[PDB]
């Protein structure tokens, strides 16, 4: 079996000429030459977690141009022998995190990237799925700037009727992209949580810097309020939880920072859409289909070419380890000879 940085990376004879790419959310990732399709591919070693089963089930069900697919899964032929799982995907030149660290984006690139994010998100939301961890590093790009959403490890089926929670409830997803309501009264079980993340991504494309780089849980909220300003009476009245509402009432009045002052070189239509995605009240926040129909995206908008899922998708953290391993074995069976 082939080895990489003194660690087993056992992808069988189909995949050769490994090159270390780096570490991702799951472990070691290499490119390899796929001797069947005659192209280099990306391979991630997984070494279970409910997140692995969630990713695999979702990615195998979805089929969309702006969502990363699974090309192949490598594992031992039996549960008893199965230790590692290798997930083979299209090799992508880069991701939006790397690109923003190094490259200024043209307005045309920002518009095209945002279109493709929203086009992919339309499909995810049409399947009643929430991604819940949208951020630049989870947006892959190829050499021609085709964009694909990845990492469904934190995804959930939407459940708005069970979204309410108390103030300061702990949350898993990446802090800088969390909607204000996560810190106040929301479990992140509604589609509006993903639109906020997209808004944060758009702002980050406009300036190459994260818009709300909070250093800890509550500081994230105070970055958001530092730009949006104090919520209105109406928006406060929507927060029925007293601890959350009284926290907000305790704060000094903060003025809204105009978007054109934060992003003086931005397209005005981009800033109108940004405003609508970064709305404090999640009930007032623009939805994915409205965002696609926004004038900023008029060059691209074509709802007949923005497909939806054939059916809604449909738990994991309630199962013992032996049960989760058995389920991963079953979900990956289709790739065996
Ligand atoms: C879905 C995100 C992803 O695949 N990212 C990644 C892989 C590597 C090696 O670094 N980032
Ligand atoms: C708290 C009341 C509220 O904001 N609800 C609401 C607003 C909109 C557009 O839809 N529901
Ligand atoms: C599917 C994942 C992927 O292609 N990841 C890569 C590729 C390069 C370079 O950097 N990350």
């Amino acid at each position: 079996p082939e080895m990489v940085r003194g660690q087993v990376f056992d992808v069988g004879p189909r995949y050769t000429n490994l090159s270390y790419i780096g570490e991702g959310a799951y472990g070691m990732v290499c490119s390899a030459y796929d001797n069947v399709n005659k192209v280099r591919v990306a391979i991630k070693k997984i070494s279970y977690c409910q997140r692995t089963l969630r990713e695999i089930k979702i990615l195998l069900r979805f089929r969309h141009e702006n969502i990363i697919g699974i090309n192949d899964i490598i594992r031992a032929p039996t549960i008893e022998q199965m230790k590692d799982v290798y997930i083979v995907q299209d090799l992508m030149e880069t991701d939006l995190y790397k690109l923003l660290k190094t490259q200024h984006l043209s307005n045309d690139h920002i518009c095209y990237f945002l279109y493709q994010i929203l086009r992919g998100l339309k499909y995810i939301h049409s399947a009643n799925v929430l991604h819940r961890d949208l951020k630049p590093s989870n947006l892959l790009l190829n050499t021609t700037c085709d964009l694909k959403i990845c990492d469904f490890g934190l995804a959930r089926v939407a459940d708005p009727d069970h979204d309410h929670t108390g103030f300061l409830t702990e949350y898993v997803a990446t802090r800088w992209y969390r909607a204000p309501e996560i810190m106040l009264n929301s479990k992140g079980y509604t589609k509006s949580i993903d639109i906020w993340s997209v808004g944060c991504i758009l702002a980050e494309m406009l300036s190459n810097r994260p818009i709300f780089p909070g250093k800890h849980y509550l500081d994230q909220l105070n970055h958001i309020l530092g730009i949006l300003g104090s919520p209105s009476q109406e928006d406060l009245n929507c927060i029925i939880n007293l601890k959350a509402r009284n926290y907000l009432l305790s704060l000094p009045h903060k003025n809204k920072v105009p978007w054109n002052r934060l992003f003086p070189n931005a397209d005005s239509k981009a800033l109108d859409l940004l405003d609508k995605m970064l709305t404090f009240n999640p009930h007032k926040r623009i939805e994915v289909e409205q965002a696609l129909a926004h004038p900023y995206l008029e060059q691209y908008y074509d709802p007949s070419d923005e497909p939806i899922a054939e059916a809604p998708f449909k738990e994991l953290d309630d199962l013992p380890k032996e049960k989760l391993k058995e389920l991963i074995f079953e979900e990956t069976a289709r790739f065996q000879p």
